[PDB]
């Protein structure tokens, strides 16, 4: 068939209760993720096609970049709580990739600051035990899909996206059966 088990996606030998329905891993040090993110947006891509009544969400992980690879899982979970995401991604991962200017807790913080959102506010939502629950959140979502690397989608817990197993030439090729992928699985 078109779609394939095995091909565009695979299947979780144990499906995840609960899990969002389209879920997205990445990692502000990961070189794959500022492609995906940056300069293919399959976030965007995805989100395009989409059903109605369908969210998408994005998680951080640790595993890349030691005390910095943590303080970014906090600060994205920061980023959750004041709802910012849309404020501070490309700053985020310009930063810590292109520029190599986010070396620290307090230069993650100073895109914050930057983008407008008041120092106190960073500072309480940072200290929060709601945003100590969206890291365990994150790192929990990460054990129950068994996660192994990043950048990586999952769809209402059951099915992994695939993209070793769609075509590298047109980008946007690419970039369309991974959107066509995840709505289908959606549907599924």
């Amino acid at each position: 068939a078109q779609y394939e088990d095995g091909k565009q996606y695979t299947t979780l030998e144990k499906p995840v209760a609960g899990a969002p329905q389209v879920l997205e891993f990445f990692s502000f040090f990961c070189p794959h993720c500022y492609q995906f993110e940056e300069v293919l947006h399959i976030s965007d891509n995805v989100k395009k096609k989409l059903p109605e009544g369908v969210k998408m969400t994005k998680y951080h992980v640790n595993f890349m970049g030691g005390d910095l690879g943590k303080d970014l899982t906090q600060a994205w979970a920061v980023a959750m709580a004041l709802g910012v995401e849309d404020k501070v991604t490309v700053p985020l991962f310009e930063g810590v990739q292109k520029t190599q200017t986010i070396r620290s807790a307090s230069d993650i913080r100073d895109v914050f600051i930057n983008a407008g959102i008041k120092g106190e506010e960073y500072d309480a939502a940072w200290n929060s035990f709601v945003v100590k629950s969206l890291v365990a959140q994150q790192e929990k979502a990460a054990a129950d899909v068994q996660l192994r690397g990043v950048p990586a989608m999952f769809v209402n817990g059951k099915y992994q996206l695939n993209p070793q197993g769609m075509d590298t030439s047109n980008m946007d090729v690419f970039v369309q059966q991974y959107a066509d992928t995840v709505k289908y699985l959606s549907e599924k």
